[PDB]
């Protein structure tokens, strides 16, 4: 029947708070995103909801589209044609969402801009998310008009107009607008069809060296003491490129922090892949797409606290520079994140202490020199630079709190 494969596409869900991202994700997948549980909390709150997509050939559209191995909803006893498993990226925070997208933490091959039909468009967060979408160059964008139930058939009209006008003269000039109610499960199939049409699975260079982004780490082992029965540490993450295998030898970068009297260094952590799993199904290899769990032979202490948070996984023999001093070609956002006002950002200065997030990593840095849009930065925690223009997000000290001011590309 329907096979069991890992997800092959990451689709980000963006849009202003209370507009219905989580509800939309639940509509498509049937999963309520976690782990926010009770509102709480540098841990990366990110929900990964998965589902398979299929087409009921014997049905017409959009009803032919299903997420379960049945076509009964269409009226056929045939089995649907499996297409692909999808992974959705959802966030509890607007700040968290911006930091994830701008730092290259939330790898997405396309996205979904959630827009409430009951609020004036575009809301501030909708704008900022749009700029974010543009910057990281996700062009496969579906704009979703949500909450169409609490609005007259003619108010969504006005909204659509506003959207299409907002997009004219931009790259999103031709991106579609699909109206639905996430809450009432209305016209969701159409959105699946659209997801199939405008957000296609990209070609992936199987040759490139394997890189995993560690977005979490932990200890599976239970409270009752195993006593030598202990399962090794598990690392959760997203694979950027290439493939990892079971039993494959890998290393964690930068790795273990060592301090020899004011002498700060990092030693790569070497281990073997004991297991791979997406969801609750086990696998043999792991490619880009979706959130993976990697069973290792690590001592569960090294991984217990999301301790290897902000790290990178590569093959053990891979030549990846772990840099202490980096160069960034940066840009300043027009608005400080989540702030109401205008041009309240000064370009980067001399001895300034910043907070840089490169991927899942977060470290303090000091600017040593600054050209125009070219800054040299010295870090308290080095960064594994696995490609040329990997991205970072920049925060400076304002009023006793870290505030995102810009973003940039690392250059070597
Ligand atoms: N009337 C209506 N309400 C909705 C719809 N979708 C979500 N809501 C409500 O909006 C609130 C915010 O939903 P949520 O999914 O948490 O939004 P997000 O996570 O901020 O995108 C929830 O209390 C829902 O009850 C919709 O399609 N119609
Ligand atoms: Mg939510």
């Amino acid at each position: 029947a329907w096979p069991k494969v890992q997800p092959e596409v990451n689709i980000g869900v963006v849009g202003h708070v209370d507009h219905g991202k989580t509800t939309l994700v639940q509509a498509i997948t049937g999963i309520w995103t976690s782990k926010h549980s009770e509102e709480l909390k540098m841990t990366i709150k990110l929900g990964y909801a998965e589902t398979n997509i299929g087409v009921c050939e014997s049905c017409k559209k959009p009803e032919a589209y299903v997420t379960e191995p049945s076509c009964k909803s269409c009226g056929s006893d045939d089995e649907p044609k499996f297409l692909r498993r999808i992974s959705f990226i959802d966030a509890p925070g607007h700040e968290v969402l911006m930091a994830t997208m701008l730092s290259g933490a939330a790898l997405m091959d396309g996205a979904i801009l959630v827009v409430a039909a009951n609020e004036p468009f575009p809301q501030p967060q909708t704008r900022e998310h749009f700029v974010a979408l543009g910057i990281i160059g996700v062009k496969n964008l579906i704009i979703v008009q949500n909450k169409v139930d609490v609005v007259s058939k003619e108010e969504a009209l006005s909204q659509y107009r506003q959207i299409k006008q907002f997009t004219k003269g931009t790259w999103a000039e031709n991106v579609p607008i699909i109206p639905v109610s996430a809450l009432h499960k209305i016209n969701i199939d159409s959105l699946i069809e659209g997801i199939e049409e405008y957000i296609k699975t990209p070609y992936r260079d199987l040759s490139q060296k394997p890189v995993m982004l560690v977005i979490r780490s932990f200890d599976v082992n239970k409270p009752g003491t195993q006593f030598n029965e202990l399962k090794g540490g598990v690392i959760g993450g997203s694979i950027i490129q290439g493939l990892f295998k079971v039993d494959q030898e890998i290393k964690v970068l930068p790795g273990l922090r060592v301090e020899k009297q004011g002498k700060v260094s990092y030693e790569p952590i070497f281990t073997k892949i004991s297991s791979i799993r997406f969801g609750d199904e086990e696998f043999k290899e792991a490619k880009p797409g979706g959130l993976v769990a990697i069973g290792t032979y690590l001592d569960p202490s090294l991984t217990k606290a999301d301790n290897l948070l902000g790290s990178i996984i590569t093959l053990a023999d891979a030549e990846v520079p772990v840099l202490w001093n980096i160069r960034i070609k940066y840009n300043l956002l027009e608005r400080v994140v989540g702030a109401k006002e205008m041009l309240k950002v000064d370009p980067i200065r001399a001895k300034e202490t910043l907070m840089l997030s490169v991927g899942s990593s977060t470290t303090l840095g000091i600017v040593t020199s600054v050209k125009k849009d070219e800054i040299e930065v010295e870090l308290r925690r080095p960064v594994a630079v696995w490609s040329n223009n990997i991205r970072t997000v920049i925060s400076r000290q304002i009023a006793g709190r870290w505030r995102m001011i810009g973003w940039g590309l690392v250059e070597i």
